C-alpha cells in the first residue's frame, strides 16, 4: 500500500501523481498517517459518488480508527454525523442561518473591507494582505455573524489549529487546544443564553433550547466548526485566490476590466485553488461499491481528494488552466451532497467583496516580492500563506 500523502503540499503546486492516477488507476490503496488504510479516491465522478452516495457514511467512521492526516480524529460535529441525526443539525442550523440573514450582512461586510483598505493605505506599502485584509476580515464576518467577540480572538485564535494541524501538533496539544476551544464556547453560550444578541450562538441555543433539539455539547461542537469554517478556511481561501491573480496577471487585468465577471470568477477560483492540501473527511462503505475498476468492500474507508477531482480533464476542459471566464464549472470546492458547504452563500458574499473592494480601491495591487519568497503554513489541512506582500 502506497505510503499517503505521496509528497507534503508545496505552494499551491498540485502534485504531478493525481492526474497519473485519474488517468491510469483513479482508486488507489494507500496508508495513513493515522489510522486504518484507505482509498484514496481521485476523480470527479467517484468523487460525487462517495460524497452524497448514501452507501457511504461519515457515523461510521467513528467505530473505526479513522483514516486519517491527523492525530486524532477531529470533532467535525454535524460534518461527522449521518440520518438522523445530521438532518437534525442540519435543520436547526438551515432554520437560523438562512440565506436572508447573509445577504442582510452585505452592508457591514462591504463596510469592513472598505475599513481594512483604510487602514492599509494609512500605514503605507508594503500590506500584508493576509495579516492585513484577509485574517481580519473573514475574522471579523464570523465574529460578527456567530457571535463570538471578535475582541477576544487573541485568545481564541491560539486554539484554532488543533483542528486542523497533521504533523505539527502532539495528541496532547490537540486535546488540550480542543478542550480550551470547546470551554471557551460553552462559557460565551451561559452569556448569549441568558442575553440573547443578533447572532448564531443566540440562535441556535433559543431552538435548541424551546425544542431540546440538542445537547450543550453538540451545540458547542457545532459552533466551533462554524467559528473554524469562518476564520480558517475563508482567509485561506481568500489569500490563496489572491496569490493565484497575481501569478496569473492575464486573468487580474481581465477581472479588473470586466468586473461583472467576479462571480464566475469565484468558482473558478474555489475549483482551482487546490485549498485542501491533501483529502478532506474519510468516509466508510456500508456495502460493497466498485468505483473506477476498484473494489471498495463494505468497512472500508475511502479519501475524498476533492482538489484532485476539480482538476479533472473528463469534466473540466484544460483543467489544469486558471480561466476565469470558465461557464461549466460543477467544481466540488463546497463539498457535494448531503454535506455540502451549508456556509457556501456567505463565503461566496465575502469572496466576492473583498476581491472587488480590493480592486476597485487599489487599482495597481501587485505582489511585492517574487513567488519563490512566500512562506506557506504546513502541516495542515488546508493551504494558505502566511504573509502576502503587496504594493498599490
Ligand atoms: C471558502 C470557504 C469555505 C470552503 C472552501 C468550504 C468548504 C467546504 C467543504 C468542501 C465542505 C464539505 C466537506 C466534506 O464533505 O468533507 C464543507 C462543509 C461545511 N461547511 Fe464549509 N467551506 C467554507 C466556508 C464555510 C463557512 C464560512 C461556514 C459557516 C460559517 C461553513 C460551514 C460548513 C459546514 C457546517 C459544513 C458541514 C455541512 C454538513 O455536514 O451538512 N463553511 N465546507
Amino acid at each position: 500500500p502506497l505510503s499517503y500523502p505521496f509528497n507534503e503540499a508545496v505552494a499551491l503546486d498540485v502534485d504531478p501523481l493525481y492526474a497519473k492516477l485519474r488517468a491510469e488507476e483513479p482508486v488507489v490503496r494507500v496508508s495513513c498517517p493515522f489510522g486504518e488504510d484507505a482509498w484514496l479516491v481521485t476523480s470527479h465522478a467517484d468523487m460525487k459518488t462517495i460524497l452524497a452516495d448514501p452507501r457511504f457514511s461519515r457515523a461510521l467512521a467513528a467505530e473505526h480508527d479513522e483514516s486519517r492526516l491527523t492525530p486524532l480524529p477531529i470533532h467535525t460535529s454535524i460534518l461527522g454525523m449521518d440520518s438522523p441525526d445530521h438532518t437534525r443539525l442540519r435543520r436547526l442550523l438551515a432554520k437560523v442561518f438562512t440565506m436572508r440573514r447573509v445577504e442582510l450582512l452585505r452592508p457591514r461586510i462591504e463596510q469592513e473591507a472598505d475599513r481594512l483598505i483604510d487602514a492599509l493605505i494609512a500605514e503605507g506599502p508594503p500590506g500584508d494582505l493576509m495579516e492585513g485584509f484577509a485574517v481580519p476580515f473573514a475574522g471579523t464576518v464570523v465574529c460578527d455573524l456567530l457571535g463570538v467577540p471578535f475582541e477576544d480572538r487573541e485568545q481564541f485564535r491560539g486554539w484554532l489549529d488543533a483542528f486542523s494541524a497533521t504533523t505539527v501538533m502532539t495528541e496532547e496539544e490537540i486535546e488540550a487546544d480542543t478542550e480550551r476551544l470547546h470551554g471557551y464556547i460553552a462559557q460565551l453560550m451561559v452569556r448569549r443564553r441568558a442575553e440573547p444578541q443578533d447572532d448564531l450562538i443566540s440562535a441556535m441555543v433559543k431552538a435548541s433550547d424551546e425544542e431540546e433539539k440538542l445537547s450543550e455539547k453538540e451545540l458547542v461542537e457545532l459552533a466551533s466548526v462554524l467559528l473554524i469554517a469562518g476564520h480558517e478556511t475563508v482567509s485561506s481561501q481568500l489569500i490563496d485566490s489572491l496569490h493565484v491573480l497575481f501569478t496569473h496577471p492575464e486573468q487580474l487585468r481581465l477581472l479588473k476590466d470586466r468586473p461583472e465577471l467576479m462571480p464566475g470568477t469565484v468558482e473558478e477560483l474555489m475549483r482551482f485553488v487546490p485549498l485542501i492540501s491533501h483529502v478532506t473527511f474519510a468516509r466508510y462503505a456500508t456495502e460493497d461499491v466498485e468505483l473506477s475498476g476498484t473494489l471498495v468492500r463494505a468497512g472500508e474507508s475511502v479519501l475524498p481528494a476533492i482538489p484532485s477531482a476539480n482538476r479533472d480533464e473528463s469534466v473540466f476542459e484544460n483543467a489544469d488552466r486558471f480561466d476565469l471566464t470558465r461557464e461549466h464549472n460543477p467544481h466540488l470546492g463546497f463539498g457535494y451532497g448531503i454535506h455540502r458547504c451549508l456556509g457556501a452563500p456567505l463565503a461566496r458574499l465575502e469572496m466576492q467583496v473583498a476581491l472587488d473592494s480590493l480592486l476597485r480601491r487599489l487599482p495597481e495591487l501587485r505582489c511585492a516580492v517574487p513567488a519563490e519568497s512566500l512562506e506557506w503554513k504546513d502541516g495542515m489541512q488546508v493551504r494558505s500563506l502566511l504573509e502576502l506582500p503587496v504594493l498599490w
